[PDB]
């Protein structure tokens, strides 16, 4: 059993989703277990969310207009450029202009009433993993395999209703998937979404069709994970910011999970635990290099001689100090702020608190901050060591970034933390926030926005190139 | 106005009762408003402490009596080399041994009850001061001023009813103590203990005396509140660790507050707080060399050279690392965590997230270990792990082998490079650092490593900042 | 400073609109200051529930094209049926066609979405209101009387968000009709809407129009609140279920809001409260028989002989009984259980506890039976020995509500007595008891299959003696 | 397996504890396994509350003296009439002098310290049951038969820290009593009292040493618990009340928890569901008069002609009536007010809500008013335009719950009509009705004054007939 995951650059064009179905048909012989497990098509996504605010917003029915067209043009001849067969492609055609349809109504709707709740949004996005998966449906048929496309609720995934970024809760894979594969049929799933216990179609979060792959994986006991992208691996950093980066050959599941989670892109954080707790490996793999070994990501654990695999970055934070009242208990306090964030689903990366005067530091996502200090506000309300005051005050930094180092046995390195931050003082960065202790492999820490750049350059410079 | 508080060692015998009773009156002659506040006699407290604790576990009652003639003994002796009149002897011995029937009736009590209750414990611990206080009184009225012997209470501090580490309520300072300095009067103050609205006896935390002369300060509006101990003002680190310390001129409220609740002795933490907010100075004193300079504490701030002015240090702490269920949510969980430690009354020192399994990493005072696991397993229940079940903590580890280190100085947060060179010398110690907090503070930063490695940190890190 | 208040079948037809218009220009003679609250024509709102769920259900234009001629055919007919001037009838028209439009492309956004969300159920409901009262408006026009429609809203109702049952936060009535009387002018409210602090348009509850003339003459320090019904006053019971019912001439605010809140539709309960407040008269009325006295509802209050006054009924209610692990400590569970419930915005009627082994009965809202149920599960989840609190919960729905009221109910003895014989006399068998926290009210649960034979046998034993 | 449990009146005296000791003795002859559990000597649990107050409030030593001289009499008293062996009387009272002591200096230490915590009071409250429990073993074993004294604790007997009603955590009873009967001997179990995880004593509730013999029952699966006591079984009410009250010879579980759940002082209501959830039997049965049949309480459940078998009441309550501040939402103020009350583990009875204005009727121990009445305003505090949710509390200590027990109660058409006007002819006047939660029970206030003359009336109506 082999689950096969292909991103938006790789599903790209027509070009590109036959070949994607070329190396779907080459694994079909080696194992005949084949799920795969699709993404939309690159930029419809981020499209598609920039329509339904525009929609939302603005209301222009014109506008909503010019958008289905140049979705349905570029799916068009995304079928035309991977599918040989008339018949295969007219089957494929009908599909997307039933969605096509569909996804202009409910666009035309939202303008209509000015109105996007996040149910309606998670419907809106979905379209994108449902408008790809019937054209490499077809064309792996087209190339003489049996092929249905299937959206991930039909596929098994079980979702609460938190709309954004819905939780799973149930799994029911093996069920929806195993008659399908018995009769040898390559199902291609969707990413990125799931469904509600009364089947409304439920978003995973941005990233989210990574996750479910592991999901299907973990659903079907599978063999491997092969997540398939446009980079052969997990690199020391990211190779669109530093050029010199090297694929990791080799990680544990730890490893990568905090690498994914403090901002290494190729892999959404929620992958790794499906396959951790049922010990199936990933393979992160390279479409436009297939045959490069990519990074295999597994139990095994093995330090490097320099303590530090990877560094990894979060620019899309701010860095918000709250200010106690003097010695007011930290336990206590920390209680009240915790939970007005936790009420407000304040997603929060990092926490440093060492203070007399009950103060904390707070890294958040940036479009958390507003929510956060409005949870801030109703919590405290609105000067003495006699009265039962425990907040003082709050201030937020936007132009901030998370910069974080990862490798085996970081928390227990003698002198790697020293060797850390001096060179983070020789990058010209100053260090706003430090979080170690937490984390057996990660150190994190906060700099100015500005610095990001030569911080991860010198960091590398050091650690990776020697 | 001005408030001379004086610690267990400035007091620790008739002679040095009465050398402190000297320092006062010269003050006298300087200002006419003089408020003492006083410690027990040092190491008595801690005798206190041990014996409420053997009368309720082993429930001997002439162990009770055989620690009653050894406090007895000790209190007649300090009366005895401290005044020279008979009549104020004959005096003070009267009010000693009101306060040592009243010691031995609640230990006796103690013993036949079986029970020990904070409130209980609270008011044994009192008499540390309440007997203390009369003598050093006593030795004032011999040097030829007026002076009588109060309690907190009745000096003015009312506090709740947490007895252990009562909070301070609401203060009465002038009310109680202006009618006495009109006539001349030099109250002498139990330090450490307050009361109760309806008139308990109540502790401050240990470490008090220092807080009481700061709530008199503050409630006097005083000019200065001066602080008596054994040491020349507040040094670069503690000289009893590095015999090299030496003596910090100025510090600032801030800096000094930070020290102080992060381990240097000298200061108990609250006592910065009433006095930063009225802006009254702390001169920080040596009753052993008083000609010294010594520590003037204000709003006054200066960056040193080298940033870090001072290294302290807590030995009595745990560190709790608490594993989390995986990407569950860190501010929900860490709401749930905290709420089952507030309730707990949990003390913690350090906080530290930074993790894709929801772990968080936990500084404790070491006896709330206890209190610590208990409130957890109530909130959380201890099974698992699942990603699709919906548990947030997976387990929990302790090491009480463990101290905090933690680093002072203006510029701290705002300065670049100084991390890296605090932690390059924390390795070059031979320290295995596992937990670092920076950020919430200005002037502070603070880790943890192992118990064992913390005079050779203490002294790399002294080395390198203060030395040279 | 006079609010007229008029009901759905007051206003029911053009005719009947008209003749509305003749009793508000009536008062105007008697009283200058003069302030119309008017319902939707009898029927609409209830069409407009129907038709956003059927918009959002099986979502299909044609059937919401079908609709919009529905109501402007309606409308029209009583814009032609009400008002003689032909110049009012085109001014009375544009503002119905205006309406008609904002209201057929939410209908189409509805159904294009495929979702309707409180917000859009609130806007749709009100447009029965928003019709109904520029036509009113008209006629008192025709009627050579100066006269306006406002919302709710834009007359100084402002409430919370709580699309569908939303709470009023702030009154800004007397700032925003005070000018228009002040020039001769009759405003001519819509009844159950109020506005968001934003703009956004709300509804008040179903019945709600009695509440916003309350609301209204509250803001305007009104010196009577006037009811316009199809009956003359409130009756000793509903004399749909009774015919040989008899209008009682006086009630206390206290005894008018039990009926009202225990099933006496003519009145919202909400309409007592401000009315209460501030010691404004309510005098209800028949606009089919203007000339009975009706109802006088004040702070004068006088007990009957037989205590016992009037009867009411909730049909659409259930029964939850709520079984408990035994002796697990009666105020704790009940924290949980109404903890969840109150999450879940669950409507509790009534509620008994007298039971060792912490049982516990209520009444909710028929339609909160599957909410109710949802937030027990959610809450409880699922020995002596074991920390469970909760055995099973069972729910019949099949049972109504009924309630007897009368000042002096709970201090006058031997009443509880009488009550319930006659209720055994009646053939019903008595599910569960409320007395002790009214002063005027004691309420008990039967099969609904008896509701009318025990509401009967009441009403022989205690009003026709 | 037979669990024998005697109350304080069945040895209130050595010649009681000897005859007591005979029909244990008589029993093991028909049956070897025999655990037996015993209360305190009558109203020497009364005395140590008392002198736990005297020694907090007043702080005299020397009165303290005469009650320990008091209590040493008393005991040396019952050992000298009980027992007929010098050296069992000798080996008795070195047992008694050790705890006497003990009992001597934690009074002491109370009029030190001048203090007195629950986890004292609990301590002091136990010395009933550790002085009477060595004196019947002591007898028994002056009689021919092997037996030892237990406390709680160590039989098995495993709570919570909740000292004043410390709850059952953890049962060991098989562990530690099954041991000693396969070597013949009798264990004579303190009732009253557990044992906290650390071995601190506690005690089970006024009334416990019931409970414990249903939990030492439950924890050997015994073949059945007998009460011993001083009435010859549960009776249709309180014979010391109604000297016409009937024994009734059988009960099910349900009415019999009910009955002492509301007040039936024969049995603690925590008795009955360890003996219901394993099924076994209990007999209650009269020390005094050993061959009457007594009550037998077991499954079986029989309706009778005038459904109504029993009346108890309960004395020391109080009627708590909490004001609403109107349409507030009940379920959303329940919410609230249960949270409070249950934080402050405040004891509810009763509850019954059914008014539009959000009140609710509530009955708690009279013992617990205060702490209700601090908790509420501590929850809410001190228009309806504004979010108030309770407007005031009043409080009733001068009232009475009176409930009426028996199958079928609730499905019998009539009853409800019946109690109540009986209690009208009473010259009762009721306050609150709770019906609906319990198959068996229907309770309501009245005032206090009335009891007698309302029990009375019922019992005449329904019993006697
Ligand atoms: N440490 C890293 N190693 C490798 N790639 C990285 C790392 N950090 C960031 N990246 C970036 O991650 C990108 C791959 O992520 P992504 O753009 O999500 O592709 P995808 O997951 O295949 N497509 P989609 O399924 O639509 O999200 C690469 O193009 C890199 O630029
Ligand atoms: N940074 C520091 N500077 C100076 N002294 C320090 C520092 N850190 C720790 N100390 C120690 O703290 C001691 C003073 O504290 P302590 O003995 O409590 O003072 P005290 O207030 O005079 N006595 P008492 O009032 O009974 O507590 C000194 O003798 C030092 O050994
Ligand atoms: N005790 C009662 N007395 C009088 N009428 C009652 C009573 N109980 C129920 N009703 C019914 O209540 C009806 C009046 O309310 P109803 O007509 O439904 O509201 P309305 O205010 O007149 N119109 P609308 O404004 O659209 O609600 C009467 O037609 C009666 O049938
Ligand atoms: N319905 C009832 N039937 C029988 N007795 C009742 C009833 N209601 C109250 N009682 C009283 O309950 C008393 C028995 O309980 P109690 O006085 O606790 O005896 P006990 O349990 O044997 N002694 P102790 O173990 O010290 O509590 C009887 O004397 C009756 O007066
Ligand atoms: N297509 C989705 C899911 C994914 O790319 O993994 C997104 O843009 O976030
Ligand atoms: N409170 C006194 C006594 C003590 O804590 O030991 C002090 O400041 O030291
Ligand atoms: N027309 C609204 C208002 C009312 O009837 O009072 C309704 O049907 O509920
Ligand atoms: N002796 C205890 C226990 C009991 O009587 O059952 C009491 O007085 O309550
Ligand atoms: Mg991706
Ligand atoms: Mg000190
Ligand atoms: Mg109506
Ligand atoms: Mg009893």
């Amino acid at each position: 059993t082999t689950v096969m995951k292909f991103g938006g650059t790789s599903v790209g064009s027509g070009e590109r989703i036959r070949h994607v179905a070329k190396i779907v048909t080459k694994r079909k012989k080696e194992d005949d277990d084949v799920v795969v497990v699709v993404s939309a098509m690159s930029e419809v996504t981020n499209a598609l969310v920039e329509i339904s605010q525009q929609a939302l917003d603005v209301r222009d029915i014109a506008k909503v207009g010019d958008f289905i067209k140049f979705i349905r043009e570029k799916h068009y001849k995304a079928i035309e450029e991977a599918i040989k067969s008339e018949e295969i492609k007219e089957e494929v055609k009908k599909i997307i202009d039933s969605r096509i349809e569909e996804l202009e109504k409910v666009l035309i709707g939202v303008a209509y009433l000015g109105e996007l709740t996040p149910k309606s949004r998670d419907y809106i996005l979905s379209f994108g993993e449902r408008l790809s998966s019937p054209i490499l449906s077809g064309a792996i048929r087209d190339l003489g395999e049996k092929s249905i496309a299937l959206e991930g609720g039909e596929a098994g995934i079980i979702t609460d209703n938190n709309f954004g970024s819905a939780r799973v809760k149930r799994l029911e894979v093996k069920e929806r998937l195993l008659p399908l594969l018995k009769e040898g049929i390559i199902p291609v799933v969707t990413g990125f979404i799931g469904t509600t216990e009364e089947g409304y179609i439920t978003t995973l979060g941005r990233g989210g069709s990574d996750y479910s792959a592991a999901l299907i994986g973990y659903g079907l006991d599978a063999d491997i994970i092969e997540i398939w992208t446009d980079v052969s691996g997990v690199y020391t950093t990211d190779p669109r910011l530093v050029p010199t980066a090297r694929r990791i050959p080799k990680l544990s599941y730890i490893e990568a999970m905090e690498l994914a989670y403090f901002g290494a892109k190729v892999l959404h954080p929620r992958t790794i635990e499906p396959a951790m707790e049922k010990g199936i490996p990933i393979l992160v793999k390279n479409t436009f290099e297939p045959e490069s070994e990519g990074t295999l990501i597994t139990n095994d654990m093995e330090m490097s001689d320099s303590i530090v695999k990877a560094i990894s970055t979060i620019k899309n934070v701010a860095l918000i100090n709250i200010f106690g009242a003097g010695m007011v208990g930290v336990s206590g306090t920390a209680a009240r702020i915790f939970k007005a964030l936790g009420e407000e689903e304040v997603n929060v990366i990092l926490i440093s608190q060492g203070s007399s005067e009950t103060n904390i530091s707070l890294v958040v996502s940036e479009e958390d901050v507003d929510k956060a200090l409005k949870a801030l506000k109703r919590e405290f309300g609105d000067k003495s060591f006699l009265n039962n005051n425990l907040i003082r005050d709050v201030s937020v930094d936007k132009d901030v970034c998370v910069i974080s180092v990862v490798g085996a046995g970081m928390r227990g390195a003698k002198g790697i933390a020293g060797k850390i931050f001096t060179a983070v003082s020789e990058s010209g960065a100053n260090i706003k926030m430090i979080a170690q202790g937490s984390s057996e492999v990660n150190i994190s820490f906060v700099i100015d926005e500005k610095d990001l750049l030569n911080c991860v350059r010198k960091l590398h410079e050091k650690f990776i190139e020697k």
